[PDB]
């Protein structure tokens, strides 16, 4: 089709109009202050949020032009929440004004080219300052206090983040979900529980919580069907003479067998809990090779060279409590060696390290999690369901500033280290008088993100953000407050990967913004 | 698609049109003196209602804004229907007076978030003075009066609502349907009826009503399917020796062993009557051990590990009577061990708490209802169908209230607690003047019920509730007998779980709906 | 959608504008002297209709509101012709009336459910006073009458509906059909006569009618396919020495044991009419039940323990005459006995009580018709087909009226057994002013069915109505004659049936219609 093309200044009009919608429609929720953007819904009841890039997701324009400048303008703050999940209206600010003063120096007329790389080397040197400048963030404090800053200054989502990974350790995973009532809550889960529950209720042993519990449960870690009894024999007789009860961990046990199994738990034979391998394929594997590690058993493959019939209590893994309950099969203390269990998490933790995807990693991390650690989980309460989907969404942006804050640290809030950075960088210079004037975009951009907060807050951006930077280091503005003083002291802190991976992603999509001379589209 | 988007002040205009359009169609139904409306519909005639949530899950806008600002809004009135079935009116009212006020706070030029901590802290406290204000309701006075208000002031609904609990039990369900004549009916149902009516005809005893009647019978509780007398002669030669009849609730009695017990009928043989198991699988079974437990007997199954040639006499449940009809098959008094009923029912009332769905708490409920208590059942007359559905309506909004004020009690109705309520908060202050604000929101929002409720009779609602707050306790106005006196007294009964979650819904859409900055929705 | 809503005295506007509107078109065929209406056929011709409920539910209108109002007082008409069939029209004035006169009293600022509680009260007192004023109408003369005024003057159809039930009697079932000439026809049918013809033409023992006669029948009554003569030679060889002619109502008669019958009945062994069961499956069995208790005979089934190669003499029903033509087979007297076709038809006549769908009861009230009493038919005769569709039309009306004053008697025609009433309940007073005025719109509006068919024929409906006010009892004003005098001895007479349930109905729907404050319905 005939296309439509802006060539020159009107193309750079388009731009900065698109640029402009996006960013203004973003950052009304930056800051402590910053209030709440409510989205139609076509399906259902509209959403309220606070979140700069679900804000910036959402927007598009009927003019074309400006339509597909705010599509790469989106960029920076989609970019932000997928490397920290925070911090994203920051980015979409301080994208924005340095796209605009680049097209201020571009309306010059002069190189765009000299701009970008003069913008590039101005928020390189930036951004080594922003992590130079990171104060590591590890006491449940300091996390608390991040998780504070990122949930618009809610302590109790913080402190209970802090909590959570200090429950479920390091290596554990935190999840953040909804509960029933009107109130938060943490549960954090440690050894094995998987959902297997019991292949037939007559083998529970607790009919007032319709569940199996086995004590030093023999693990028939198969890594096949298990159908007929004749190939449990061997091991179900050596387990009637040793008496204990045998947990299945198998693909599954058959109907008949079922009832053999079943039968026998009331005829005192064998106390028997059938339950089904967790996993499917390769990660059922996975899961059985875990159990084993866990409980010292061998996991039954038929591939490796041995049978059903010729597993018996050794094949069996042990446990100390296995509680089956009508779906999850928990299985405390597996008696068994611990240092299979560093080494499958090793193997794991190079799977994860060699696994792209980001569901890999993560379900190897959590065979890491239950394996090695625990499993903690954070559930979120409201009365309403609007108000469900912003605190959810506030406390999971507490979750992200906590756990960045723990991994890089964190700095001066506020968009305050950020003054402090760009007052460290006043100096630099390009190739150019054109790179230098594209620093000096750069650095005059740095200063947006505190003005932007303290102008949600209702201030002089002006006056507020001359006050702040009259002092220095942690001096800042306090916005909730509306005070100065040092922002690490009163827990207005933020991770420096947030900051670090919000300004990379800004400068990043200005320096070809600025560069546009042709800019094609289709015809309306 | 290209958005349209709102900012400022404009947003919040919309808001407010949409909110208070639905509002105004919801609120001229609230009190004794409420009026109805006709919802037409494009199938069939058009309804008549004075139902509040009826009203307010009817309302959409043209106006994209006004109609997803509605579409807010109307979560008010679904969660307090949903929570208690009644007072939805008032929650309707109570949210938009908060929102209305809220942002008339907001248009100050002044914080919405702090005005929705303020709101929240506010309303917390006047919860908490609701409950305390509650007076128990368990009485079927009471309970009649309950139903008297939330039918219109109709005290035969409340009447047989409590008659209704009086003949169920509370354990028992009781449930609103509709009647053949002009007139409503209650009736009540003892020990377990099933509609599981004869296989045969030729069972039927008592033809002239054409239905099965067993006296002492042998209750055979087969979860399986009849396929060979050869399988019933070890039970039916011991019956025919026994000489008292057979029931038979297995899963089906196939078509030859039905020929033969019918033969064997009219032969004298047995006096067979033969029905399937209630249930259909897991049900099935529950209902199966439910009758074994009513009636002393055992479900036949095959896991357990024996079969129905080996059943005899013992496996065969007992009653002492079982009628069974062309539909049902009544288990009266089946004589057999209580104890099993009542592990069962609290087997049952673990699951009810265990169940999330209403349908699975409320099938376990009549489980316990048939096995514990009995089932009772209302029925509604009505000469036309729009009579009818408002009377049925008005019916099972008396149903819901009459439980509430069961549940946690009365206070004074005719929004007149809630008056005694925000009087004792006059004095709460948040934690700058912006929450001290948002509490007085909640405080001047907190007496519109009593305002509705008067306008709806045609009186003064300021002249009138200033006379009302005169007064104190139940002190308040029977706006339907346009008076002032004890709410309590003249049989002015609402729930306070009713008025507590109307109150709750309505503060916690509010709190965000004052935060409201920018909305977002499609381009018209 | 978008929804259209209407509050106040506007949606009372058009409440008012749609009922008028259907009043309107009903109303003009009300009377001896109503003015007959031509509906439009899309297919076909156009009919022309004197009836009023037909011509009520043909109403639609464009306005949304309007047509709202229409389809909730169409359920008048509609209600009235399903409870008695006739006096549709009186019912749609009534409820027009009392409409109208409930808005007017809305409108002069009182409270409308209180008027519609006086509304119910007073229609409640007007149909006691009409059962009271309840005549008999059970002689062929009174029926005659009551046929007539409901033919809209037509001696003729009620002198033929009396003499039909007078032909079937009152347990018969009296059917008007059109006939074929330009003459109305009744035929009524005695006995047995179900629509099975012989399953061979080798049968009919007269060629000149087509038609198979068998005298003093041996009736085989199998409940089950019948195939070989080798299950027929203990039945055949009993038949030919007992050389009676043999019957056959079976399922069927298989073409080779068909065969080898025809054969036989030419070769002069066997007088056999095969023929087959009438009714499918229940009703199958029912119809076989019914000829075995008339016939003295046994179903041959095999269920309860005989077989068809069992059958003799016995199991053969016996009967005088049973003439079979080419479709049906009538047993005229089976000789059997007639106390169990009394106790089979009260199980009917049980079923009946039983029964729900308006189809069980015919069915079951036909059962008892043919096993006990007869079966009646009438005809309609006429040049032309619209002249068919009419004067059938006009002669069920006279069969439902007359049927129904069979039922609860008759008054005084032509709306001033109502006149009367009214004049009964001049005093009635409510609860409240509200109460009184809502019971004096009653009142005012019980008169309108005089007024209407006095109007209908041309007088003054204030003066022709003052005058039959100023006398009392049965002195009226005759419509069709334009005098005044007694309603019943000169032949006016109308079921009470018909004016109780007209009413009932007109004050049930505008107890609600009064009521209303405001609509919902969709965008135009
Ligand atoms: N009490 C406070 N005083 C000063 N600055 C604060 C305070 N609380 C938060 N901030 C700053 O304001 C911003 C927090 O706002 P908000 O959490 O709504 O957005 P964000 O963190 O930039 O992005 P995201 O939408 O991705 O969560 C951060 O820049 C933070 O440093
Ligand atoms: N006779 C009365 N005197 C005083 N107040 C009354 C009287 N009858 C009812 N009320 C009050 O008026 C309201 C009853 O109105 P209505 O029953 O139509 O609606 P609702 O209870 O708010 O809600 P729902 O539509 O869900 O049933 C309640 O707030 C009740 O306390
Ligand atoms: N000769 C008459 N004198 C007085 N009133 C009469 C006379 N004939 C009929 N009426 C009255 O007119 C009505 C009968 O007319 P018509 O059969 O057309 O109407 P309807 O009975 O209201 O309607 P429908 O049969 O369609 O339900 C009755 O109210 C009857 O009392
Ligand atoms: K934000
Ligand atoms: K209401
Ligand atoms: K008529
Ligand atoms: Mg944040
Ligand atoms: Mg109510
Ligand atoms: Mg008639």
């Amino acid at each position: 089709a005939a296309k439509d093309v802006k060539f020159g200044n009107d193309a750079r009009v388009k731009m900065l109009r698109g640029v402009n919608v996006l960013a203004d429609a973003v950052k009304v929720t930056l800051g402590p202050k910053g209030r709440n953007v409510v989205l139609d819904k076509s399906f259902g009841a509209p959403t309220i949020t606070k979140d700069g890039v679900s804000v910036a997701r959402e927007i598009e324009l009927e003019d074309k032009f400006e339509n597909m400048g705010a599509q790469m303008v989106k960029e920076v703050a989609s970019k932000a929440n997928d490397a920290a999940g925070d911090g994203t209206t920051t980015a979409t600010v301080l994208a924005q004004a340095i796209i605009t003063e680049g097209l201020k120096a571009v309306a010059a007329g002069m190189n765009p080219m000299d701009l970008k790389r003069g913008i590039d080397k101005a928020v390189t040197a930036a951004v080594e300052e922003l992590k130079a400048l990171s104060v590591p963030c590890s006491d449940s404090k300091a996390i608390a206090q991040v998780g504070t800053i990122s949930a618009n200054s809610d302590e109790t989502v913080g402190k209970l983040i802090a909590e959570a990974m200090d429950k479920v350790g390091k290596e554990g995973v935190i999840t953040v979900e909804d509960g029933t009532g009107l109130q938060d809550e943490l549960d954090v889960v440690e050894g094995m529980q998987f959902d297997r529950g019991y292949l037939s209720p007559y083998f529970i042993n607790k009919p007032e919580t319709g569940a199996v519990e086995l004590e030093s449960p023999f693990i028939l870690l198969a890594d096949k069907k298990i159908s007929n009894i004749r190939e449990m024999l061997p091991v179900l007789e050596a387990v009637a003479k040793a008496g204990k009860p045998l947990l299945i961990i198998a693909e599954d046990v058959e109907g008949e067998a079922l009832a053999t199994l079943v039968v026998n738990t009331m005829r005192g034979i064998v106390k028997v809990a059938a339950v089904k391998a967790p996993g499917f394929g390769d990660r059922r594997k996975a899961m059985l090779q875990d159990i084993a590690t866990l409980t010292g058993g061998t996991v039954i493959s038929e591939e490796i060279g041995m049978e059903l019939e010729k597993a018996t209590l050794e094949d069996l893994g042990q446990a100390k409590r296995v509680v089956i309950n009508k779906d999850t099969t928990t299985i405390i203390d597996g008696v068994g060696e611990e240092a299979a269990i560093q080494g499958r998490v090793a193997q794991i933790r190079q799977q994860i390290e060699e696994a792209t995807s980001d569901y890999d990693r993560e379900k190897l991390q959590e065979r890491v999690a239950k394996l090695a650690g625990g499993v903690a989980v954070i559930k979120v309460g409201a009365a309403t369901e609007v108000e469900m989907k912003e605190k959810k969404a506030r406390v999971e942006d507490a979750l992200h500033a906590t756990r960045a804050a723990v991994e890089e640290g964190v700095v001066a809030g506020g968009g305050v280290a950020l003054i402090r950075v760009a007052s460290k960088l006043a100096d630099l210079r390009g190739q150019n008088e054109d790179q230098n004037v594209g620093i000096k975009v750069a650095l005059r951009a740095m200063e947006a993100p505190l003005r932007q907060i303290v102008l949600n807050c209702g201030e002089e951006p002006s006056v507020v953000a001359n006050t702040v930077k009259g002092g220095d280091g942690n001096y800042g503005y306090n916005a909730a407050t509306e005070e100065y003083g040092n922002m690490i002291d009163m827990g207005i802190l933020d991770p420096t990967k947030v900051t670090r991976s919000a300004l990379q992603y800004a400068a990043s999509v200005a320096g070809l913004m600025i560069t546009t001379e042709c800019m094609v589209t289709d015809l309306p």
